[PDB]
């Protein structure tokens, strides 16, 4: 398959639903390349667990952990890594309040080349155990011979865009990785990079990041079709930010407007997929799955209008209806959900912090967080649209959507999972209630 989009292995589903899945030990195995050095960009780390996922023969190779932690959290991460002399740390600067380093990425330098992995999982055991998570695996990128002068660039500009993303950190440990990427040939890449980085972007930088980056790519590299206003937008996420007092404040004004863009010219249904309380209760993990779905009652009660958009998590297509989602995806299906105009897998949840919010009379895009995803556009594959794969693991130009379509609206008795209130009416799959 040309897409190289995978789900993580889930403990407890039948083998047929893990056949094409990847565990972190598979990604780091010597079958993928002979590791020389790696960088792990992430939010949450269990360093003892993480080192055990590398093959024994590679556990002393240098590892860089790129994180956003401050103060006591930073001390704790440094303490975790001190037993391992080969581990260095890079603290991503977060100069805007309430920002986080959410990007999940592996840079894997081998004897044979370089690989880039952009994914959705934290580096802790529970994120790879019984969750639905997404992985994009780059090709093996060869080294450019010393003395040869070539760009190593792809038609999607992935090499320059990844270097731009790393340059935004202004970090000495990542200048070394930038130099590594410069030395490799990434021309075979068929995905577009969509990143967020903290800052206030105007003028020539406005389209570099966040939902304006998505808008720019859709304007330039997708085409509008007749009846485009009948093609829904689907957003699927594991937490929600404060979006405002009504949909016109951000969700259906600037966010949806970027998501609806197609082509260069100047009432679309919006489906938002987010686990209900029942989804969490009956899940493989039970209520503890809700520890990774951090929607607070304080936020939720200020935006009850939002929940009329919510649809249940359902993933019979991939055997994962009971594996709660930590993947985030956004896509543009046809009115009958048989095709899609594009697909994005990302770390970005449904929040202004991740996607950006316009400021200063619409001239400035303010982003609080680091995020990273990859965009699949039919034009990058020589196609007008992607056919949707009917079963995720069945069966080559059909795109494997990991959850069921069309999405199913919350029932009248359903409620969105809200993590900091108690659920004491019905026990979960392990026999427990939820008392925060
Ligand atoms: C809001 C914070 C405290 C949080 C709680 C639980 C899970 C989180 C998570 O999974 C991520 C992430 O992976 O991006 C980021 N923040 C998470």
């Amino acid at each position: 398959n040309p897409f190289q989009f995978y789900l993580t292995r889930v403990s407890g589903v039948k083998p047929k639903y893990n056949s094409g899945a990847l565990h972190i030990k598979d990604i780091l195995s010597p079958l993928f390349g002979t590791l020389v050095s790696s960088a792990q960009f992430n939010y949450c780390f269990d360093v003892d667990w993480l080192v055990k996922q590398y093959p024994p023969e590679f556990r002393k190779k240098p590892i860089l952990l790129v994180h956003g932690d401050k103060r006591e959290a930073k001390a704790h991460l440094h303490a975790q890594a001190k037993p391992y002399e080969n581990i260095s740390l890079c603290q991503a600067k977060l100069d805007i309040a309430f920002g986080t380093h959410h990007t999940k990425m592996m840079l894997l330098l081998y004897e044979e080349g370089l690989r880039v992995v952009i994914h959705t999982s934290n580096l802790i055991h529970a994120d790879w155990h019984q969750k639905t998570q997404g992985i994009w695996l780059s090709p093996l990128y060869p080294r450019i011979a010393d003395g040869t002068h070539k760009s190593g660039e792809s038609p999607t500009h992935f090499k320059a865009d990844l270097i731009s993303y790393l340059m935004a950190y202004n970090a000495p440990s990542l200048k070394e990785w930038i130099d590594v990427i410069h030395k490799h040939d990434l021309s075979e890449t068929n995905v577009y990079l969509i990143g967020s980085t903290p800052g206030r972007f105007q003028g020539s930088q406005k389209d570099n990041w966040g939902h304006f980056r998505l808008k720019k790519l859709l304007k330039d590299h997708a085409s509008s079709m007749p009846n485009a206003e009948s093609w829904p937008v689907v957003g699927q996420f594991s937490s929600v930010g404060s979006l405002g007092a009504d949909e016109s404040k951000w969700l259906c004004s600037e966010f949806k407007e970027s998501m609806l863009t197609l082509g260069k010219e100047s009432s679309v249904p919006l489906y938002l997929i987010y686990p209900s309380v029942e989804n969490v209760r009956t899940s493989l993990e039970g209520y503890p799955a809700g520890g990774s779905l951090p929607y607070s009652i304080q936020t939720a009660e200020k935006q009850n209008w939002l929940h009329s958009y919510f649809h249940k998590w359902s993933a019979e297509t991939s055997g994962r209806s009971n594996a709660m989602p930590h993947i985030k995806t956004y896509m543009r299906p046809s009115p009958d959900f048989s095709k899609i105009a594009w697909f994005l897998v990302t770390s970005a949840n449904l929040s202004k912090a991740a996607w950006g919010a316009l400021e200063k009379n619409g001239t400035q895009l303010m982003i609080r967080s680091y995020e990273l995803g990859v965009l699949f556009l039919p034009s990058a594959f020589g196609l007008d649209s992607f056919k949707v794969k009917q079963k995720f693991f069945a069966g080559m130009a059909t795109f494997p959507v990991p959850y069921d379509l069309p999405p199913e609206l919350y029932g009248s008795k359903d409620r969105p999972w809200i993590w900091n209130i108690p659920y004491v009416k019905a026990p979960d799959t392990h026999g427990n209630m939820w008392v925060p």
